[PDB]
């Protein structure tokens, strides 16, 4: 149990009640941090641990797909979590002012939370810190190296982040201890009026017809772990040949399960570190799961505007600044976009895998990204219509590697200036006859009319 994976919010005095872990991001009971510290002090206290969960107000700000899929994923955790003896309790509406009064209603000994650099995460955290009393920690459950560990700046590009990372692996990737056993309403409920608030927004075909499909990632725990297992087995020896494929279905699909936290990065590394397959493919997919996650994590906790153009490195603002009036070829609105209706087929498929699957290609989430640029007014609109179609539709969006990859994707955010163009000056250019050198075009269109 390495202490650099805590810190502390708050000093306080602690009371004589209960542990209790503020479980946010990281939806599991298996292979957590969090709940393993939270455990480990209450067993020092001679007292329980328990798991409070807060389902926010801002819900209705992302659809049914990503509610019930995170919802399916919390009924099979508080059957878990009883077989441990481990009592969860699901409050609804603001943290602020629901955890502050479960820690004094319940006469909380300790508050620990995990890790999210995320801004809305911030702000809860804020409210709590003045409605307590009690010490307050926080536990990076998410990355293999805590977030402050591993830098302690913004680091600008994936070759000066790698080094550090790996130069620190040896202390921080390994095993897990076993989650000892300790010595308000029901989630279908919970789940019934959210669906209820929630439908007049779904998603349709002019049909009537829901357009998302939710038979491609079954949620929760024992789901995530088949997807990893299926992934080592019978994928990953390919991952490096077929990852910027759209057509095939090489790639992990794990960002769902990661984004909630129904696995643990930490594991996964686990268990592909020991898989004997293409060493290439293996390099390729540890850079995807720890560097660029990782350095997601990064951004967002040393850029306080990692969401704005405020955040891109200066050569991309002056370049960006200097072709702001520039003719761009089309202009699209918000809903236009929405809908697939670009004239560019490929963007209008990518947006459509989005709508209908909930998990938009890596490859083509790159192109899709940076064709709003091309076609937005100015940056920070394209910015704006990015972040708000990614977060509306992804399973894996909200998300640290959300913003960073947007931002990587507008504004070269951990990328290299390249030719200047109109438009879009030195950002890195896709264009759809290059995508037709390198993927069967015709064929991911047609899959996703
Ligand atoms: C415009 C844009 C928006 C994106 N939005 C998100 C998002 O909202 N949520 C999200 O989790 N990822 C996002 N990504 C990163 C990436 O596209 C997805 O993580 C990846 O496609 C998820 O599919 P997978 O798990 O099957 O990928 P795999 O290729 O199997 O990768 C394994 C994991 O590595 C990480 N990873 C892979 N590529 C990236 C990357 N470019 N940046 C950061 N981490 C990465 C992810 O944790 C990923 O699950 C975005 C990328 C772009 C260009």
């Amino acid at each position: 149990m390495n202490p650099k994976r805590i810190r502390a919010l708050k000093s306080g005095k602690q009371g004589d009640g209960p542990v209790v872990y503020w479980m946010s991001r990281d939806q599991r009971a298996e292979d957590n941090w969090a709940l393993l510290f939270s455990r480990a002090i209450a067993k020092e206290a001679n007292v329980p641990v328990v798991v409070v969960f807060c389902l926010t107000d801002e819900f209705l700000e992302a659809g049914i797909r990503q509610y019930e899929f995170m919802l399916k994923g919390l009924q099979e955790l508080e059957v878990s979590l009883s077989r441990k003896k481990i009592p969860s309790f699901f409050l609804r509406g603001d943290p602020g002012e629901k955890i502050s009064r479960f820690v004094k209603d319940y006469n909380a000994g300790t508050l620990v939370t995990d890790f999210s650099p995320l801004r809305i995460k911030n702000q809860w955290i804020e409210k709590v810190i003045s409605g307590i009393s009690i010490p307050f920690f926080e536990v990076d459950a998410h990355n293999v190296v805590p977030c402050w560990e591993a830098s302690q700046k913004h680091e600008y590009a994936a070759h000066t982040f790698r080094p550090k990372l790996y130069a620190l692996l040896p202390e921080f990737l390994e095993e897990f201890p076993e989650l000892e056993p300790n010595s308000v309403e029901t989630l279908s409920d919970v789940l019934e009026t959210g669906v209820k608030a929630l439908l007049p927004e779904r998603a349709l075909l002019k049909n009537k017809d829901p357009l998302f499909e939710p038979w491609h990632f079954e949620p929760g725990e024992k789901a995530a772990k088949k997807v990893m297992e299926s992934f080592i087995a019978d994928r990953l020896d390919s991952y490096g040949a077929l990852r910027n494929d759209p057509t095939k279905n090489m790639l992990s699909n794990l960002s769902p399960y990661l984004h909630f936290g129904q696995i643990s990065s930490q594991r996964v590394v686990l268990e592909v570190e020991k898989a004997e397959s293409n060493p290439g493919s293996k390099k390729a997919f540890l850079d995807e799961i720890l560097i660029w996650k990782e350095i997601s994590d990064n951004f967002c906790y040393y850029n306080p505007g990692y969401d704005g153009f405020e955040s891109f490195p200066s050569w991309a603002k002056e370049s960006l600044n200097a072709h702001r009036n520039d003719v761009r070829s089309h202009i699209y609105t918000l809903e236009e976009f929405e809908a697939g209706k670009t004239h560019d087929p490929l963007w209008n498929a990518s947006q459509m895998e989005l709508l209908s699957t909930g998990k938009m290609h890596g490859y083509t989430r790159m192109y899709w990204a940076k064709k709003i640029l091309e076609w937005s007014e100015s940056p920070e609109k394209a910015l704006e219509i990015a972040i708000c179609l990614n977060d509306r539709y992804e399973l894996d969006g909200r998300d640290p590697n959300g913003y960073a990859g947007i931002a990587w994707s507008i504004g070269g955010v951990h990328d290299r200036a390249w030719g200047e163009r109109e438009v879009t000056g030195k950002i890195r250019y896709m264009s759809y006859e290059g995508c037709k050198r390198k993927f069967d075009v015709k064929l991911y269109i047609e899959k996703y009319s």
